[PDB]
């Protein structure tokens, strides 16, 4: 019950911050809060476990708006970088 | 450029070691953007950045007991209070 | 080019409807419009191909808010229905 | 109720034929709601009903040529105009 009280106080006190925590800090705070109060997520969110598909979308979405030419140019530079690093 | 792209795309198959995950992501993203262009549909949720972030954040803590998660929240909250002030 | 013109006219004329088409009609209209102008969807949207996971979420989400008792009661009636239909 | 649920859940494993998809969905949804309760997280996108509907609608037409999709759009549009009026 000591922990419960300290949790209740921490949760309200973090509302008083004089500056906004960065994204990763807000994620850690949120994750812990839910896990503490709710426990494990209780359903497999479709796709969320599709790590390959998510990675491809994220990777490709990052390049949204790059023209054909600029994406082609960049691919070559990246490929050359990996070839230099690892060898062929 | 086209010829250099075709050669680079084939040559990268010859690598003597597997690039790390971030390296493969950058290569894949550029390859698709080059050959295909913009993704042509809004993938449901994928643009739901708030919802995605919450799921990732919370999924990372899968398996922590109530007590450990409670204890850790308090430490994190106190950590943020020390860092930013109240 | 005859088809293109008829498409352009149909697409603008459907805006003039005196009543809103039902959901399935709007879906068919939208699907055809995109397929005509854009072609195939060009990325696998994570999860969207996870048909098992999507079906479970949809099935369970439909029951959101049912109390334990009412969901338990209903499960039994449903199970009894399937047992009567198919046999055991 | 609990006992009747436990018996029903086991007995439905004994079915002599596989229920259709909608039947399995209803059974599954009720089972989870009974044992687990409400889904405890908003699954990204799943609540994006507009985006989901668009993807489903468009995915259904995967593989139609430009011409066939164009021709069919016109027929559908004319169909809706005849039905609802303009
Ligand atoms: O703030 P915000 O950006 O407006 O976020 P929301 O309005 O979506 O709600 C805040 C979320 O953080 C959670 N939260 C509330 N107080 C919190 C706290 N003190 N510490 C960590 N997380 C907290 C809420 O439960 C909510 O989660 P939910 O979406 O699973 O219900
Ligand atoms: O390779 P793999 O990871 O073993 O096979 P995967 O099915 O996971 O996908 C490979 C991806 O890399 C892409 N790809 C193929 N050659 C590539 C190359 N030389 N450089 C970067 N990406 C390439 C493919 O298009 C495919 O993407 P897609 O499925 O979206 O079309
Ligand atoms: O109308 P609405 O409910 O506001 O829908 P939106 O604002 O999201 O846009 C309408 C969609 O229908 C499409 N659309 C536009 N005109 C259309 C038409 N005449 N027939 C069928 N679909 C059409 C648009 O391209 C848009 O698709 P998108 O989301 O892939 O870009
Ligand atoms: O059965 P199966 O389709 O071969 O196995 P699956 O992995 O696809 O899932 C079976 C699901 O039915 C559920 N289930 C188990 N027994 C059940 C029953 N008697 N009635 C309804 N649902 C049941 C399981 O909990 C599981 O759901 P979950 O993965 O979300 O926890
Ligand atoms: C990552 C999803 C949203 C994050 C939700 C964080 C919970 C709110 C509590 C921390 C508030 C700190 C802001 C004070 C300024
Ligand atoms: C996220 C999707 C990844 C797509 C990857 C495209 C393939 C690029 C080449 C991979 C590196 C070549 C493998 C050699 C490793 C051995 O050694
Ligand atoms: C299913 C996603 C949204 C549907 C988009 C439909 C495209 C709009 C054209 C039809 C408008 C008919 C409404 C007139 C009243
Ligand atoms: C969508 C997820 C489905 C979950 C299904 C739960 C299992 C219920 C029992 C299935 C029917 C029993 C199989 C007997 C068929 C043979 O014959």
């Amino acid at each position: 019950m000591a922990l419960q009280a300290d949790f209740d106080r921490a949760a309200e006190d973090v509302r008083k911050l004089k500056a906004r925590p960065d994204d990763g800090e807000l994620k850690e705070l949120y994750g812990l809060y839910k896990q503490a109060i709710v426990g494990d997520i209780n359903i497999a969110c479709p796709g969320m476990l599709d790590l390959k598909g998510k990675a491809k979308w994220e990777a490709w979405n990052l390049k949204k708006g790059l023209s054909t030419e600029d994406a082609t140019s960049a691919y070559i530079s990246k490929a050359k970088e990996l070839i230099e690093k690892y060898g062929i």
